[PDB]
């Protein structure tokens, strides 16, 4: 079913946040902080594109929220928990399992956990994500998580996804990554993407893509994206990190 905000629907974009998950378990081997009952699978799949996983679908700052003195920084920091509104309880990145159960269908939770290692179990990434980015909007949990799953699959299947798979383990240029993205969605949309990296040399850890809120329920196309001002912190060339940290 279609994703629709029941309140605070007055925002212009969603940010699709994808993890290059190979650096979602290598990152906590670089800084060394915590490991989770997820990267333990170590399942060398077949399609290298599948190391691109769903992190989140983050609505931008609603106009009715901004009107009450909330800025981008605050919205980014707290989402649904921003003050004075929407002022829902702050979700805790530590104990994601203490956020409300999202009430998603068993079909949805299955499809979700295949592309979101941190979903369910003793991790509950999806509870945290829904609490910070979805509950205040009243999004149907099944449409919300089904939508991010679909979008991730569209990215993985695009020339950007193929690019990641073909260059698995390799050092690529931002120029060539951009050209792959452009092959599917056009050069005018290359700026909808922010890449995050860690390390020096830089290795890819996250891909965030800004999507027009009114295009969220359609397959991605030339008209789906919103260019944004941050290319990210990867620099000119970076590594498409392999698994085996
Ligand atoms: N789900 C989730 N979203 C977050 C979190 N922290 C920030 N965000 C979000 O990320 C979005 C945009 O992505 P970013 O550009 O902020 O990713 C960051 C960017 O790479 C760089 C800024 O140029 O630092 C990063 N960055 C990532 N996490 C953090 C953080 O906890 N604090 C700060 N100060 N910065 C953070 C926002 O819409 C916002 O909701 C979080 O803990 N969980």
């Amino acid at each position: 079913l279609a994703l629709q905000a029941k309140q605070y629907g007055d925002f212009d974009r969603y940010v699709l946040a994808l993890s290059w998950q190979t650096g979602f378990c290598q990152s906590q081997h670089d800084r060394n902080r915590n490991e989770r009952d997820e990267c333990r699978l170590q399942t060398e799949t077949t399609n290298k594109a599948d190391f691109l996983t769903v992190h989140g679908l983050w609505p931008g700052l609603p106009k009715s929220v901004a009107a009450r003195g909330v800025d981008e920084r605050r919205w980014m920091r707290f989402g649904c928990a921003t003050r004075p509104i929407p002022n829902l309880p702050e979700a805790r990145a530590s104990r994601m399992c203490s956020s409300p159960e999202t009430g998603l269908s068993l079909e949805t939770a299955a499809k979700l956990s295949e592309v979101m290692p941190g979903a369910g179990g003793r991790s509950c990434l999806e509870r945290y994500e829904y609490a910070k980015h979805g509950a205040c909007f009243g999004f149907d949990p099944d449409a919300y998580f089904g939508t991010m799953v679909r979008l991730n699959q569209e990215i993985k299947e695009s020339e950007a996804g193929k690019f990641l798979a073909d260059n698995y383990g390799k050092t690529v240029s931002r120029r060539d990554f951009d050209a792959a993205f452009a092959k599917s969605w056009g050069k005018e949309n290359v700026k909808a993407v922010k890449l995050t990296c860690q390390g020096n040399p830089a290795y890819l850890t996250e891909i965030q893509i800004s999507i027009k809120a009114d295009a969220i329920n359609a397959p991605l196309s030339a008209n789906s994206f919103l260019p944004q001002p941050h290319p990210g912190n990867c620099g000119k060339t970076f590594v498409i990190d392999k698994a085996g940290y």
